[PDB]
């Protein structure tokens, strides 16, 4: 016979729970010693009566192992020997039963085997609730990755079974301890019961507002509307998708939620009352935000200061003062943001450097229906370009690819009259930029469009303004770019960020868990990039993009914010999400086998793109090596039932509204899976970081990144034009986001732009030893080494003086694509997943 030695590693709840960590021998671990936790080995080679592997005797935990050279923080180890013997096969999985009442996080199990076999490792990382709540014991598998063959015959039934356990079908209200993954439409952002004005359109499951599906939660429907789901202070997400933290400071989502319930009202009581002026009177009043900070009543400062997480982040001067960290944008020069140079630069290296396009014709047209501003150009004339520069015809300019455009016209046009009827006054902008010979981009003309002169047909009511270095013409031009940036800020926030990243990824996380076994090779490749994504998205539906959320209250599109992104989703295509595909689609690059990445870039000094191509290639190379390690032929792929079931569900369900698009890759080729996995991973890591981490550094100054517009362009000589003359600064302040909203926006994007101390970066980072496949382990080490190589390569670039665009007049070297970072508001770092 024999006795297999086992080592169990877990963490107690009050080591990861936010309530406990509020503050962050004694042996509480003695509670785990009686008959509190039992494990039961399952044979991987010895099949019982029919197929199903053979279970071992139920063994309870006996003994604390006070120390291991490899232990860790907040972790607890226990010894437990299992009775085994030659003939009982090799352990391949096991069942765990928690009788403790209080749940615990099981990290792992190691086995000092018996027959000619080395230690067997199990990486668990799961919350084990009381055994009373499941009816089917929580199962865990060994370190080995296996194709859907489910390989070990005796294990095959245990594999599909757990799969069935994860889907759970679509009925009932999900509870906190469950691990069920399923889809549902966006129908919980609104509050129809609290007013017909609070009802919001259901996004998805219809032609008009298509949308990716979100994680199903089954609360009862709304009274006033059955098609709507009841609101709750607790959105459910399969347990485990919600990651805990050892420190009271890394619970960023908590900080965001508490900023939307506690910080908001209390903050308005200071305005609604009078303890603070309602509007900024000068740029100087805005700069004081990072020096002295908003003097706030003592009463308030006592509450919005001690609460968990909101520490440090909320710089306080003891009392009253509510200082803000100075954004990197005004650290060196608090005036460079006004540069046309910096305005255009941020289009290539800013918070949203993904939109710019290369003009193919002139004047730029529209994608709108039968109205005439779509049936026929914009009002930017050929005798409006180049006010002193080179001196090339518009054709010659286009011919040598020197003209670029930032088109913010179509998405907001259809909703303009509606939006202009509120306290918000906006335009549907377009701006043309010329590529100077010095390598810089310069704004040549901005076109401010309004809707319907009369009626709606031929609703092309536009006014084009041109750069002006002098007098009131510069004040008018500085307001002109502000109307564009307000458009951009909003598109970025709702589409570039929320939609192209957060929303689009959720269906993949659901589809993956529902059909790929934890033991499946592809599951293990993708999993790290899904970390905490469903959790942050749940907070979003709760306090960000909801009925009266922060986004509806802080951005230009207002209450129509999300519907519009769903209208934008109309044009989303998975395969164009791959960076090289994106670049070409926009005319920013052309296919060229000669070049270091198969493509030739227009504007070589395009930070986001030059850096991103490196990381894109790094990711893609890594996935390819990993994939071809497991799939022998293309047929091996067409035979994978779990993968095939997974892709079909993603297409037909998760993104069900596009299930009929002809650009969906067929999982018939190994090359198509590499591509699909590369894009997903690219989206979850580098894309989100590139779009999410430069929010405060650039936008932490409302002047540089305004969120909403409250005034139309002052006219000819009216008293609005006369004040622009006498006081331009005040004319600017009255046109952009008011003081109260500026305070909200800064509070939120300062958290959003942070790195938690326990962030797992793309930088070859995982949790423990995910696999026993040595070959994969090595490929993963190569990936990591190439990343470190890349980081140095990019830092050198930031030193190259011939690449002004990486720094601009603001002297802000582009570091958003550097793989590593230390923690906090670092203008750098690429997390494995969308974690905030
Ligand atoms: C605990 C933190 C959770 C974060 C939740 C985030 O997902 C939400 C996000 O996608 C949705 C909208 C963010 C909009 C910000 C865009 C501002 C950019 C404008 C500029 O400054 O120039
Ligand atoms: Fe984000």
């Amino acid at each position: 016979g024999h006795k297999i030695k086992g080592t169990v590693v877990l963490m107690r709840k009050n080591v990861l729970d936010v309530n406990s960590v509020t503050s962050v021998t004694l042996d509480t671990l003695t509670a785990f010693l009686g008959r509190s936790v039992s494990l039961q080995l399952i044979s991987a080679t010895k099949a019982d009566a029919n197929g199903k592997g053979k279970l071992g005797k139920a063994t309870f935990l006996e003994g604390i192992i006070t120390s291991l050279p490899t232990l860790g923080a907040g972790q607890s180890a226990f010894k437990i020997n299992f009775e085994w013997d030659d003939g009982s096969g090799i352990p391949g999985a096991f069942y765990i039963k928690n009788f403790m009442q209080t749940e615990f996080f099981l990290v792992s199990l190691t086995l000092e085997d018996i027959p000619n076999h080395g230690s067997i490792h199990f990486v668990c990382n799961s919350w084990i609730y009381n055994a009373k709540l499941f009816k089917s014991d929580r199962i865990f598998f060994a370190n080995q990755t296996y194709l859907p063959s489910e390989t070990p015959a005796p294990l095959v039934k245990y594999r599909e079974e757990e799969l069935h356990n994860l889907r759970g079908d679509g009925t009932g209200e999900r509870k906190e301890w469950e691990r069920i993954y399923d889809y549902d439409v966006y129908n919980d952002l609104g509050d129809p019961d609290k007013g017909e004005n609070h009802a919001r359109p259901v996004l998805g499951g219809n032609d008009t507002f298509p949308y990716p599906r979100r994680g199903r939660t089954g609360r009862k429907p709304t009274r006033k509307d059955p098609n709507s789901e009841s609101r709750s202070n607790d959105v459910y997400l399969p347990r485990d998708e919600a990651f805990g933290h050892l420190k009271s400071s890394d619970f960023l989502t908590y900080g965001l939620k508490s900023v939307s319930q506690n910080v908001l009202p209390l903050l308005q009581s200071a305005f609604d009352l009078n303890f603070t002026p309602r509007e900024f009177d000068s740029f100087d009043e805005v700069h004081g935000l990072y020096s002295g900070g908003i003097k706030l009543p003592t009463d308030i400062i006592s509450k919005i200061s001690p609460l968990p997480v909101l520490k440090e982040i909320f710089r306080t001067d003891g009392e009253q003062a509510l200082k803000f960290p100075p954004p990197k944008v005004i650290q060196v020069s608090k005036s460079a943001w006004m540069t046309d140079e910096e305005f255009a630069r941020e289009m290539l290296a800013g918070v949203n450097p993904n939109l710019i396009r290369c003009l193919k014709d002139f004047p730029p047209r529209s994608k709108l229906d039968s109205q005439v501003y779509g049936d026929h150009t914009s009002q930017i004339t050929k005798e409006h370009l180049e006010p002193n520069l080179e001196g090339l015809t518009v054709d010659e300019a286009i011919q040598n690819k020197r003209l670029f455009l930032l088109d913010h016209h179509d998405p907001i046009m259809p909703y303009l009259r509606r939006i202009n009827a509120t306290s918000t006054k906006a335009y549907a902008t377009r701006t043309i930029l010329f590529l100077k010979n010095d390598g810089t981009l310069r704004p040549l003309a901005i076109e401010l469009s309004l809707p319907h002169p009369q009626g709606d047909q031929s609703g092309a009511f536009s006014q084009v303004f041109l750069p002006a270095d002098e007098g009131v013409e510069s004040s008018i031009w500085l307001l002109a770019k502000a109307y564009v940036v307000v458009n951009d800020s909003c598109y970025h926030q709702l589409v570039s960020h929320w939609l192209n990243t957060h929303a689009v990824v959720e269906p993949f996380i659901i589809a993956t868990n529902r059909h790929l076994s934890v033991v499946h090779p592809i599951y293990k490749l993708l999993h790290p990039h899904y970390r905490d994504t469903m959790n942050i998205n749940g907070l979003a539906r709760l306090s960000l993009v909801n009925d009266g959320g922060v986004i509806e209250q802080t951005f230009l599109w207002g209450r129509y914010s999300v519907e519009m992104s769903a209208v934008v989703y109309k044009d989303w295509v998975f395969t164009d999400q791959a960076l090289p595909a994106d670049l070409i689609k926009r005319g920013m690059a052309i296919e060229d086998p000669s070049c270091p990445h198969g493509i030739r870039l227009v504007i070589e000094d395009y930070p986001y793109t030059v850096d991103g191509l490196e990381i894109w290639d790094a990711i893609k190379t890594w996935v390819h090596e990993y994939v071809f390690l497991y799939y022998k032929s293309d047929d091996t792929l067409r035979e994978d039932p779990e993968l095939q079931a997974c892709w079909k569900e993603l297409v037909e369900v998760g993104h069900g509204d596009k299930k009929n698009e002809p650009w969906w890759p067929k999982m018939q080729t190994r090359e198509e899976l590499v591509e699909a996995c590369a894009i997903i991973i690219w989206t979850a890591s580098a894309l989100h970081a590139a779009v999410n981490f430069g929010q405060y550094p650039y936008g932490g100054l409302i002047l540089n990144r305004p969120t909403l517009s409250r005034r139309f362009m002052p006219e000819k000589g009216s008293a609005e034009y006369e004040e622009l003359r006498k006081n331009p600064q005040k004319a600017y302040l009255k046109t952009i986001t008011p003081k109260f909203q500026t305070l909200i926006d800064l509070s939120v994007i300062e958290i959003l732009s942070r790195h938690a101390s326990d962030e797992v970066y793309l930088g070859e980072r995982d949790n423990p030893n995910w696999t026993s496949d040595t070959r994969a382990l090595e490929a993963f080490k190569r990936f990591g080494n190439k990343l470190a190589q890349i980081e140095n390569k990019l830092s050198e670039r930031n030193n190259d003086e011939k690449l002004r665009n990486r720094c601009g007049p603001v002297q802000m070297p582009y570091t958003l694509l550097l793989p590593s970072s230390k923690e906090g508001l670092t203008f750098r770092g690429i997390p494995n997943s969308i974690s905030i």
